[PDB]
């Protein structure tokens, strides 16, 4: 009566024993590729009708370090998908009340979102899926689970995905990931295809006019980019269930297998007095009026800290940036120096015998690497691969003072700074 | 009566199944750290008293593309250590004929030198080590070797390698790159300790006042940096025997083990009509002068047409840089282009349907990074590399014009061959 999940075979793969908290699993388990070092990652995107907020930065800031770790330290090969709930009730109601059209709001708050992703310097996906450009892909989509048997139609046009009949089948499970958590046959059914009043924006279809389920629009687009197995599908944890539990219940009825997705992560939210930013309470802070206050470094700062997959509390009016501006201080403190003694040695007149001082350098160095190493296998452990160089910072500045100078040596390691901090996303 | 070799166990190294050209086994074999993931590296450096040369230029820009694929694209942790040769009977003979100083001479020309890797985009090593900062832990280093009975002192004040004495143990062999290459016991015993002649610069020992043997200078250096084992020695082919083979015979004989060095990497020469250019033959063109007429991209693209290991033949007059140029013109305005593209993009506007195109595209695009991977793979193959590259830049170029542009598409494939260029050391 439990979920069973199959670890993707480590011969012909590229294997560095990194390890990943998988819902699935609900545990940290080692990360295999289904194929050769690639990674195919589909994350949720937002649904757009407002402006982004520092819960969505939190969001996918950690998945963009996430990603720079796997591609630009690991070297795996990302194809990565993020989508745009761009039809949606919000968006409706939204629209009525601005008196704009539904895809006029959409596409200028879709193109806040992007701009305030490369302000905070997060990176574009491989591939951009709005649902408005999916429509047809997902009416076949839902036309395929019907065949299968997995769903069916209600009098008035829509369309419900059928619990009782895909549990039945030995090689499904339904709530995978959070199974306590569960015109219709059952009240549990959810719909695929929902009749559209006729005021609403709707879509033809062979069930009659009406709009896609939440839920099989990112089934749909993933499916149709990365195919019928994804290495990694994040979100925020709010989505593991129902929506994220449903979509691997649509793509196993679609393609009629047991495991679409090996790894499912989710993000911690970040709350604000304890409470998940959200426009619905108010306690929101935009990420344009978070960068009238604080830098993009400094935000990343903040995120780095917090573990991915943890919750965080954020305190607002400062207090939690304030260790932020001082690590940030130090990175630029330490990088000025540093920089300048590169730029000004001396060749002519310096001695580059290797001193006792020099080999202790090198040799935390070296160490700092691997612990630096250890942190990101463990889960992306970015906390301590911070404090790590950190440490290391506080020795370089302490020789950079008083020692002589091996100037391959500071250029090495300012190399090696420079590498963790374009993992991080931090730019000096 | 045939030299043994150790491959190191691969039981906790990082195995990244590279594969290099190693003169110790005549052979392409399987590259294994001796330690986790580093490497321990030497390479030979320039004797400094005049101006350097394309020939150097390949060797040491050959060496840094090594160590960027090594660094940058691999991942290990690359401890390497250069010399610089500044006591030498040429520097000596320049002095007199200069008159400016035996010191001064020598460190001008360094100078000089360094300048000159740095015109190349070639990183400096994380140590330096300079023959006459050296000249104490030489002297050391021969009293080791006498007291291992591997070295014998003559009447005038200098001594000699007793090449048969080391021969005797059943844990040496000399030379073991090139076996049949082959006051003193024997003709074959080279100096670790000249006797001084009058007028010549000079340093005390205990054997009186002399100059270090040329072989002992970059045995000594290398083993007071890295110790008992590198992982890679290299220099250029003409220094196999007898310099590199003396090499491992004195550093042999001071640890009395069997193996000083898992992996002997001997860079080609570069020839100009077919032979070695060199100052003796009047044929050289300075590294200072072909900037004058040519770019860093554009030499560092000479050196990646040509496999590291073979040798080369450079045609002057342009022959040769015709083709250098046109790739490097060609990589120029790919960049102009692209960067032209994803600036006017408007998200506002476009659709961003994954079609066929896009996939056609991408499909390319994880092929080119698997075939650019194996090319690494096998024993550094930059042509091959560079070749993919450019095949790949011809798509990205014809999809520019004519379809649709995935934003997201086009900057993470621009964002890899940034990284690729980043590791050929080229700057657009
Ligand atoms: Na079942
Ligand atoms: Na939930
Ligand atoms: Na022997
Ligand atoms: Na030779
Ligand atoms: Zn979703
Ligand atoms: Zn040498």
């Amino acid at each position: 009566s439990l979920p069973k999940w199959n670890q993707p075979s480590k011969e012909g793969k590229k294997i560095t024993n990194l390890f990943v908290n998988n819902s699935l699993t609900h545990s940290k388990v080692e990360f295999i590729p289904q194929e050769g070092n690639k990674i195919k990652w589909y994350a949720c995107g937002p649904t757009v009708y407002d402006a982004a907020h520092l819960g969505h930065a939190r969001t996918y800031v950690s998945f963009d370090i996430i990603r720079r770790i796997l591609v630009n330290y690991f070297k795996y090969d990302v194809f990565m998908v993020i989508n745009i709930t761009d039809i949606d009730d919000k968006i409706i109601k939204r629209s009525v009340e601005e008196k704009i059209g539904f895809t006029e709001l959409a596409r200028k708050w879709e193109y806040e979102f992007w701009e305030d992703m490369k302000s905070l310097n997060v990176l574009l996906p491989t591939a951009i899926t709005r649902v408005s450009e999916y429509v047809g892909d997902i009416v076949k989509y839902i036309e395929k689970i019907i065949e299968n048997k997995y769903a069916y139609v209600s009098e008035e046009g829509s369309v419900y995905f059928d619990i009782d009949e895909f549990k039945k089948s030995e090689k499904h499970f339904y709530a995978r990931m959070e199974p306590l958590s569960v015109k219709k046959k059952n009240a549990y059914d959810f719909a695929l295809w929902k009749s559209s009043k006729p005021n609403e924006p709707h879509w033809d279809s062979p069930w009659g006019k009406g709009r896609p389920g939440w839920h099989i629009e990112c089934s749909t687009m993933a499916s149709n980019i990365l195919g019928d197995v994804l290495d990694i599908h994040s979100g925020g944890i709010d989505l593991r269930f129902p929506h994220h539990d449903n979509e691997l219940a649509q793509s196993e009825a679609f393609f009629d297998h047991s495991q679409w997705v090996n790894y499912f992560l989710h993000s911690g939210h970040l709350h604000i007095e304890g409470l998940k930013m959200s426009k619905s309470l108010k306690n929101f802070i935009t990420i344009k009026n978070m960068l009238t206050k604080y830098t993009s470094n400094q935000i990343r700062i903040l995120f780095l800290l917090n573990k991915w997959d943890n919750f965080m509390n954020y305190s607002p009016n400062g207090e939690s940036m304030v260790q932020c501006i001082e690590i940030d201080k130090s990175f630029t403190n330490f990088f000025a120096i540093i920089l300048m003694k590169i730029k000004n040695f001396d060749l002519n007149s310096c001695n580059l015998y290797w001193s006792d001082a020099d080999n202790k350098l090198n040799l935390l160095f070296r160490q700092t690497k691997n612990k630096i190493h250890e942190h990101f296998l463990d889960n992306f452990n970015t906390p301590d691969a911070l404090l790590a160089i950190q440490k290391l910072i506080t020795e370089i500045n302490i020789y950079m003072d008083k020692e002589k100078i091996q100037i391959g040596l500071l250029l090495e390691i300012k190399h090696y700074i420079n590498f963790i901090f374009d993992t991080f996303g931090l730019i000096y």
